Parts: C-alpha cells; sequence; structure tokens
C-alpha cells in the first residue's frame, strides 16, 4: 500500500521556483509545492490545490514528468509522489504559512538544503526527461537504496 502525494515544479527556461518549507513534513528544506492527495480529487487536482494554497499561484497546464516512490524504514505506507512541471503560471508567488517561495537560477539550485534524493533526480527534470525513481530512507537524511530510470510514460 502506498499513499499519493504531489510535487509541482515551476521550471522556466532560466529559473525554477522553489519554496522554503516553514513547518510540517520537510521543514527547513527547499522543495517544490505539493502534499497529500485527498479523497474526492484527482492527483492533478491535488497538485493544483497544493500549489494554490502554498504559493497563491494557479496554472493553465500541468505536465507529468516523474514518479518517485519513497520507503522510510519502519513506516508501513510507501509515499508515491507524482511529479509535475509547468512553464506558465498565473500570478506572482506569495508566502503562505507553509512555504516561502523564491526563484533560483538553474546554475544555483540549493541541493545542500533540499531533500537528498533531489540531487539524483532533479537533473533529469532539468533535462526535460521523464523518470521513475525509488529511494529508501532511514530517517530524513540517509538514503540506503535507490533506483532511477527514464521512462516514456510516467
Ligand atoms: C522524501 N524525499 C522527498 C519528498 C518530497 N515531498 C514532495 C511533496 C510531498 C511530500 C514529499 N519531495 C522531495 N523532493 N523529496
Amino acid at each position: 500500500a502506498s499513499r499519493l502525494y504531489t510535487l509541482v515544479l515551476v521550471l522556466q527556461p532560466q529559473r525554477v521556483l522553489l519554496g522554503m518549507k516553514k513547518r510540517g513534513f520537510g521543514a527547513g528544506r527547499w522543495n517544490g509545492f505539493g502534499g497529500k492527495v485527498q479523497e474526492g480529487e484527482t492527483i492533478e487536482d491535488g497538485a493544483r490545490r497544493e500549489l494554490q494554497e502554498e504559493s497563491g499561484l494557479t496554472v493553465d497546464a500541468l505536465h507529468k514528468v516523474g514518479q518517485i516512490v519513497f520507503e522510510f524504514v519502519g513506516e508501513p505506507e510507501l509515499m508515491d509522489v507524482h511529479v509535475f512541471c509547468t512553464d506558465s503560471i498565473q500570478g506572482t508567488p506569495v508566502e503562505s504559512d507553509e512555504m516561502r517561495p523564491c526563484w533560483f537560477q538553474l546554475d544555483q539550485i540549493p541541493f545542500k538544503d533540499m531533500w537528498p534524493d533531489d540531487s539524483y533526480w532533479f537533473p533529469l527534470l532539468l533535462q526535460k526527461k521523464k523518470f521513475h525513481g525509488y529511494f529508501k530512507f532511514q530517517g530524513q537524511d540517509t538514503i540506503l537504496d535507490y533506483t532511477l530510470r527514464e521512462v516514456d510514460t510516467v
């Protein structure tokens, strides 16, 4: 059994929008916008909701670019994260109680202050290539195992 999550990356030709997580799961790291998919909504609806609630932004089209499964040692449910990117956004991003957004040049992504798995799969995102990944975590900082491949259907 897995639980569904979303991750939205606003990736423009020279910059990517990241948010500093202010509370909750993953606080203190930069990440895309997302969270749990709820009952009653599709995965992409959950992604648009979490984007609007964490950044104020709405989007015209969301594209599937990745899926990553996470196992945490001792936790029964795997996290099944559906990763989406978009180029065009509607509005300018604003802080929420959850996320502090900020633009980053593609040359200057703060991997040291992101989730560790990001160092592995973010490059395939910046290459506009579709990927499936799996990462096994012990705690929040230590990757024990991982697999990562490119796919044609995400
Ligand atoms: C565990 N490693 C993770 C987790 C994660 N989120 C995405 C939003 C919803 C929670 C999970 N994002 C990234 N980049 N790495």
